[PDB]
């Protein structure tokens, strides 16, 4: 049986494959998925459907080549912390960015129940300035 | 000596909250790499306790009224430790306040803190700095 760490790693693998079905496979209906306040997709999403539509779809619509690259994955038992880099080109302005990000995850009884994003919202915002 | 990385980082946070810089820096390694996020006003990688005090904490005290970190969670990943909480403060030049989230990723080796990295809502901090 998978540890929380493996469950989260599986999510990141599915993200590398651009596979939203696999990305959401272990998301519990109790999920609270928080995009950072200053991030364009800011908010707390409470179903896999809301996450796909209001976060991943929106990113695909508004950015070219929006990418996350995982650098580290820290095992805190039921909590797992991913660290990496985002990059992308904002379609309206044609401006790119790259910045750091950390994600804090929690798993409960084999399902992901919590996600929170911590990223350089200023650097992302700069790409979105005319 | 038998103190875990988690405890060492908890000790740091306690010292920082009560503004005891000697205790704040007591376990900082000679080989420290302390990274303030690129979009944060104190952005950069600092490589000694002296640098960190002068170019991070001193500057925060000079440029902000009541700059505060409130620890909400502390996650024990062994040699790595992740703090999560909230920043708040009032930028002295504009009189504007902010509050936002932050995560800190720490690494301890042989009883000393060797890496710190900050991940915070740099846009919200920046908004407070706008005339």
């Amino acid at each position: 049986m998978r540890t929380p760490y493996q469950i989260v790693a599986d999510h990141y693998a599915a993200s590398d494959r651009h596979d939203p079905a696999a990305m959401m496979a272990d998301i519990a209906p109790a999920i609270e998925w928080t995009e950072m306040a200053g991030f364009p997709c800011a908010g707390t999403y409470r179903s896999a459907d809301e996450i796909v539509r209001n976060v991943f779809r929106r990113l695909g619509e508004e950015w070219d080549g929006y990418t996350f690259k995982l650098d580290a994955l820290h095992d805190a038992g039921d909590t797992v912390i991913g660290v990496g880099r985002y990059s992308g080109t904002y379609r309206r302005t044609g401006k790119s960015f790259e910045c750091r990000v950390a994600h804090v995850w929690r798993v409960d009884a084999g399902k992901i129940v919590h996600f929170e994003q911590f990223t350089d919202t200023l650097l992302v915002a700069q790409a979105m300035q005319p």
